[PDB]
């Protein structure tokens, strides 16, 4: 049982400084301040140490090469982050690395290993446990749950239960104090292969009432590839006593403009409200329903080699890696 | 024991036609179509039925000289409304009529009356119920929850347990088919205030990885009175290959630069990392544990008394009417 383990950086490597955590310790240490003992082939490789809030695209593109010449190398690999942006890292390497022949498995805590009540040892004896398994794809394991990479995301900023899997059903869970696989999620092919590329200058902006499609109009001229609004509800796009829709409009027709939902669960539906059919007959992408991180990265993605309105939009629609639910 | 309803819009005022759900139906009508008990007691009126999403800030401030001019006349009032953006209306009129002597609740449903399985007689029956145990406020009853208006936030687009109340408790629920009361708030003070002044034009923006200040600097170029930033999970400004810290250091002492979270619970915590402390070492102001919609709305309200920054500052850390938790 070959298993590598790649340090981000993360709380779970941090130590409270002066000002507030900062991330510190390498992967070994971590690695050690914890249930190491529980002897399989492993081996330490710190690629970064950052706060998690600093990560940038760049990032995650080298991540993926790393993951990428290792992936013949090991059974299984672990990949140690911080929460804040692991949901965005998760998805992206997702879209990334197609069909994977390993668990590649993402995790963090929201304590330093180095204090107690932590949740460091637990998520990694998690993280490790699952990798045995033999389940192939990109997971992230948190709070004794191993939930698919493209479907988690953070909703708690201070609880041990952190992440959560939306809209669709966790991988794995503790049952009686072992994990238990709860499904094995099947989309992967056989043939490997990298799909590294992204376009990273996208903008989200959340409606809001009164909002104005001055601020859209103008992330245009300065350059913005795509634009992701965060919506009410199912959707729709507002045109009383504002130019959002308008400006919308003609916008969307120069770069992708796609729809998601404020609402943490269920995604959006422009078929619901005939407001949400209008914005989808003025160009909207719909976003279905794929988590927040998914949609953004997942765009970025696409962006990567193509600007072509119709060509993203029908990629937006498709499931390519477990991120989207059949729509009607 | 009387009740007056005032008719907002939304899906509950809607019926599903061959374009989607759509405005249709006044208050009567629904009334009527609910099955509710009688109009003795009840009077019915319209202000408007808007279709769901397209509430706009001038709308609250119609809303808001109703309510002040007939507070005093009702025992209750119930308020028939979008799901979209209710938590906003519930939270802008929690600011702007203060130590209201009555209940005022605000409702609606993920269904339209006419379809099969309709929520809606449930959340009628639920807001009449809450009005007459004479706790006074600005609620939103709910799936058989009521929920302090300010606390309220939206976590579903589709699911019939649309709202939460977000680190605080339920005022009330729904126990042995009778509505129990669990708590009540107890902020309020002798005066009714009426304060129906706000500034619209204020911006929200995700921070992903990689995002820039440029849209920060257009934002204030275009006329934008304040900025609130989703931050990722206790709160920090990314100042690592972007320019995004320091377009904000230097914003942020023209117009307030509010940090929020993209999380959902436990809100934001600008002490416990060094990125935080950078934050708030850059003029921003933290929105503590509030809900996204008390936030948007509070700072709208607040700027439109104030433009004064360490003002702005005071107020945004002041708990005004129940939206925040001490200690911050």
């Amino acid at each position: 049982m070959r298993i590598l383990i790649l340090g981000m950086g993360g709380t779970i490597a941090s130590v409270k400084g002066e000002r507030g955590y900062e991330s510190a310790l390498s992967v070994s240490k971590i690695l050690k301040l914890a249930g190491i003992s529980s002897e399989a082939k492993i081996e330490a490789r710190d690629l970064m140490n950052v706060d998690s809030t600093l990560i940038q695209p760049s990032d995650w593109e080298r991540l993926a090469k790393e993951i990428e010449k290792e992936v013949w190398e090991y059974d299984g690999i672990v990949i140690t982050h911080g929460t804040d942006t692991m949901a965005y890292s998760a998805s992206m390497l997702s879209f990334m690395l197609r069909n994977p022949p390993i668990p590649i498995v993402l995790t963090g805590s929201m304590l330093p290993i180095t204090e107690k009540n932590s949740d460091a040892p637990f998520n990694l004896r998690t993280a490790l446990e699952f990798v045995k398994l033999g389940i192939r794809g990109i997971y992230i394991a948190f709070n004794g749950k191993v939930m698919l990479g493209v479907r988690a995301s953070k909703i708690r900023s201070m609880g041990f239960d952190a992440f959560e899997s939306i809209n669709y059903p966790n991988v794995a869970e503790i049952k009686d104090d072992k994990l238990r696989i709860l499904h094995i999620p099947d989309f992967y092919g056989d043939e490997f292969f990298s799909d590294i590329k992204y376009e990273p200058k996208v903008l989200v902006i959340k409606l809001i009432p009164g909002l104005s499609g001055d601020i859209v109009r103008e992330a245009l001229r300065l350059g913005y590839k795509g634009i992701i609004l965060e919506g009410y509800g199912v959707g729709g796009i507002p045109y009383r006593g504002t130019d959002l829709f308008e400006v919308v409009s003609s916008i969307s027709k120069r770069i992708p403009v796609v729809l998601t939902t404020q609402a943490i669960y269920d995604g959006v539906d422009l078929q619901r409200y005939k407001v949400g059919r209008i914005a989808l007959e003025a160009g909207v992408i719909p976003a279905g329903d794929m988590t927040k991180e998914a949609t953004i990265t997942k765009l970025m993605w696409i962006l990567g080699h193509t600007k072509n309105i119709e060509e993203v939009k029908q990629l937006m629609g498709k499931n390519i890696t477990g991120e989207l639910t059949r729509v009607s």
